């Protein structure tokens, strides 16, 4: 239903990314606060479509030290 | 790849659920800290398979006030 992305890594790095993502606020529906399994930190992003998700990923520069995983929700 | 679930609602309710979930720790791979879009609160759970996800949902009692959504990650 809804395409999602998980960005996993350094909490500080994720905080910087969320800051940078504000420059492309129309490229995603929502971005979460930083969470963890309870270790690395994780941020979840939701999108309006697979196209928007790819437009977002094609425009934002994500460090190689951050793991990008894609998925879908209902 | 990996089946996931999002439990959305009252942070206090989610905290109680995480406490109760510890009684069925083998029914899930991991459960997250409570996060939010940045409003309701959300907890993410990951599983080893669709079967485990259903075994988990068939055993835990989740309040009707909590929205349960399913999805998958890579």
């Amino acid at each position: 239903t809804t395409p999602i992305v998980h960005l996993k890594g350094d909490a500080n790095t994720l905080k910087c990314l969320r800051y940078r993502f504000k420059k492309h606020c129309t490229l995603y529906t929502a971005v979460s606060s930083t969470w963890h399994w309870t270790k690395s930190a994780i941020v979840t992003l939701t999108y309006d479509s697979e196209w928007q998700r790819d437009q977002f990923l094609s425009q934002v520069k994500i460090p190689k030290t951050i793991t990008v995983s894609t998925g879908f929700m209902s």
